[PDB]
C-alpha cells in the first residue's frame, strides 16, 4: 500500500522545481484524487481514463508557463501515480479515429455488441471517476454534429447503452465545466495584471 504522502513525495521527487502557483490547488487535487482513485481495489486503467486525465490537465493547465515544463510535470506526476507518461498519451489520442463519426453510429457499434477499442473501454471502465466524465465528455466533443452542447440530451441518450452512472456524469460534468471557467477566469485576470506589471515597470 502507498500513502498520499509517499505519492507526494513521488512528485515532489522528479518535479524538484516549483510548481508555480495559479494552477496549484487543481495539481494537488489531480494528484490525491488520481491516488485514491488506483489504490482502490475496483479500479481498472482504461483508455476513457486515460482521455479525461489528459483532458482535464490540457484544458485546466491554460497557459502555463514556462511552457516547457507543462509537458514535464505531466511526465512526472504519471510515473508519480504508478501510471505511464506514454501510455496515458497514447490512448488519448487513440480516440482520434472517431472524429466525424455521428452520434447514431456510435450507439450502433455500442448497441451491436462489438465496439471497437478505444470505444469499447465505455464498458470496462471499473470504479468510475470524476475523470472518466471527463474522458466521455472529450470523446462526444469530436464527434459529428455538435454533441456537446445539449450535453444532458446527449447523455440520456447513452444511459441505456452504456453502463456509467449518468446522473453522476452529468453532476461532475457541470463541476468540471464550472471549475474550467473559473481558471481561464483567473489566467485571463493573469494576462489583465501580468501587463501592469511589465507596462508600468517601464513606463
Ligand atoms: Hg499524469
Amino acid at each position: 500500500p502507498r500513502t498520499v504522502s509517499d505519492t507526494k513525495r513521488a512528485f515532489y521527487a522528479a518535479h524538484t522545481r516549483p510548481i508555480h502557483s495559479i494552477y496549484r490547488r487543481f495539481i494537488e487535487e489531480l494528484l490525491v484524487e488520481i491516488h485514491l482513485l488506483r489504490v482502490n481495489v475496483d479500479f481498472r486503467y482504461s483508455p476513457l481514463f486515460a482521455l479525461g486525465v489528459v483532458t482535464a490537465f490540457d484544458q485546466f493547465m491554460e497557459g502555463y508557463q514556462p511552457e516547457g515544463d507543462r509537458d514535464r510535470i505531466f511526465h512526472a506526476l504519471c510515473v508519480a501515480e504508478e501510471m505511464n507518461p506514454q501510455q496515458l498519451k497514447e490512448d488519448a489520442a487513440s480516440w482520434q479515429q472517431y472524429q466525424g463519426r455521428p452520434l447514431s453510429q456510435i450507439l450502433d457499434e455500442l448497441n451491436s455488441g462489438q465496439p471497437s477499442a478505444p470505444l469499447n473501454s465505455l464498458n470496462h471502465t471499473g470504479k468510475y471517476s470524476r475523470l472518466h466524465a471527463v474522458g466521455l465528455y472529450a470523446f462526444l466533443q469530436e464527434l459529428a454534429g455538435e454533441v456537446t452542447i445539449h450535453l444532458n440530451e446527449t447523455l440520456d441518450q447513452l444511459a441505456p447503452v452504456i453502463p456509467l452512472p449518468i446522473e453522476k456524469v452529468k453532476r461532475d460534468l457541470e463541476l468540471y465545466r464550472s471549475n474550467l471557467d473559473k481558471i481561464n477566469q483567473a489566467r485571463s485576470l493573469m494576462k489583465e495584471l501580468v501587463e501592469q506589471e511589465r507596462k508600468r515597470r517601464a513606463q
